[PDB]
């Protein structure tokens, strides 16, 4: 490559794996969104919450791929595994599965940041700091806030609480 | 007729029967709307939901009648039977009765579409496709969404759930 | 299902397979776009042409999934195979591969339309007619137009022709 | 100094050397720009490309000098060597010489970042991350893109390709 400078093969490969993780996460959120659009589930605010996360994860993949090209690495795409479930249970089940997913993405970001630090790749480290690490902290805090509110609403009237959360917390 | 072309007597008669079904449906929704306006029922959002459907069904009759004349058929009106009930129970009862009604209208549309196909009447088939079939699919999906939300809200506090649904889902 | 009416299991399954085809096509176009963004390829108009098609194919998947739910079918997601190539050759190679891809999607649309016709499912048939069949004819005609212009430009100065096509036909 | 804190003599000296490198780079780009303004070269877009880089490199020197004072170091200026050539050949020769120059500046930035890291100087490290490292990656990617387009245009009509690149890629 005519432009590549200070860009390790280890980082290049890890960036391609992270793209696969982000596209997998977008696919998971596409499935979560359409589950909540089912006539027998019918929680529009939950559907919109996940549809917006699907778009954000797709765009994170796009940012990584643009950066891969800016550094002179080579995008390599692998098969995308389907999401882990076909039906996602309650809003509480879904929000728990989303937090597990985001913590897995955050660990992948932190691992890549540590590789970049070890490789003395400050552009890579800055890039994750500027566009990914704080977005992930903010999203996980918001999901944690939502989990607490959902859990407070279960009581012994689970249906009522799930309706009220979707109506009064989620955007619709 | 000076304009009639490719318009079977079978379709003409079926269009007149469908007009009767739509006007019957408008009458049913007029009754449902005024029931929810009773001082002893008093669910304004439910009243407005049905009043708007009464208007839409009246206008579907109008579209069919305009088309009958555009094709050179003859509008023929029959007696309009009263609605099936004088009192409509809970919002849940009413929304169940509305879904039954819409599925009966949708089957009548599909039956007429199949007659038009058998008669090689593509204008009739297009006309139903363009102004009726998707509107019915969309309305039935919305009613199904509403049924699921109403059912989630019953729990063991039926009054509270019926108030909250009317206040937080239906327009008022 | 409380809403499903006139919606065959055969159509439901074929719609889920078509969603997989559209998401595969979006993935193919994501790969084509990032290939043309490589510093050693560097054809911005070609990159933008494919990036826009990736978005359109993603949105076709979304329309199909929304319709699946409107009809009371169940979205089921499968693994997404990676694109057929890692490197896409010349603009001419890429545009040939895109036409092959679009004709495969168009055949899948026509096959699903024929199943819907056989199943007397006019809503499905209308849905494909209204949102997919003409978009595919228009796109294939545009790709054919582009292929002819690219082929005229090869001559014995292939580099010059590929630059001029990207500069004077494609949006940048 | 009344303000200096955590600012090593090693960093102070390296910042003064980097200022000299940036001012040398500005001077190189001033020479490249005026070469392309010669009546016997006459490539206005190439002239404007280099004139804009001369201004950007001057301003990078300014940012470094402002930072040196903000940290309580002392600006020290050395002689500025003339550019490496008096005549710069073809646009291709010039763009190759520019990429070599930018990679030399990028290595100097990465070296200074590594010194700051070793000295536990996070303000210096942040400063380079925020104002220099990504600008250099973006510029090198753009130059690489331009090199590829220039190389595609040489064919066996070098004059025609150099005209077309200047007319259709570079701003004028
Ligand atoms: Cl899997
Ligand atoms: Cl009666
Ligand atoms: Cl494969
Ligand atoms: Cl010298």
């Amino acid at each position: 490559s005519q432009i590549r400078q200070n860009y390790s093969t280890e980082v290049e490969a890890a960036v391609n794996r992270l793209v696969n993780l982000y596209l997998r996460a977008s696919y998971t959120y596409l499935s979560l969104g359409f589950y909540f659009d089912r006539d027998d589930v019918a929680l529009e605010g939950v559907c919109h919450f996940f549809r917006h996360l699907a778009h954000h994860k797709h765009h994170g993949a796009h940012r990584l791929l643009k950066m891969q090209n800016q550094r002179g690495g080579r995008a390599l795409f692998q098969d995308l595994q389907k999401p882990s479930q076909d039906e996602w249970g309650t809003t509480l089940d879904a929000m728990k599965a989303a937090i597990v997913l985001e913590k897995s993405l955050n660990q992948a970001l932190l691992d890549l940041h540590a590789l970049g630090s070890a490789q003395a790749d400050p552009h890579l480290c800055d890039f994750l700091e500027s566009h990914f690490l704080d977005e992930e902290v903010k999203l996980i805090k918001k999901m944690g806030d939502h989990l607490t509110n959902i859990q407070r609403l279960v009581g012994s009237q689970a249906g009522l609480g799930e309706y009220l959360f979707e109506r009064l917390t989620l955007k619709h």
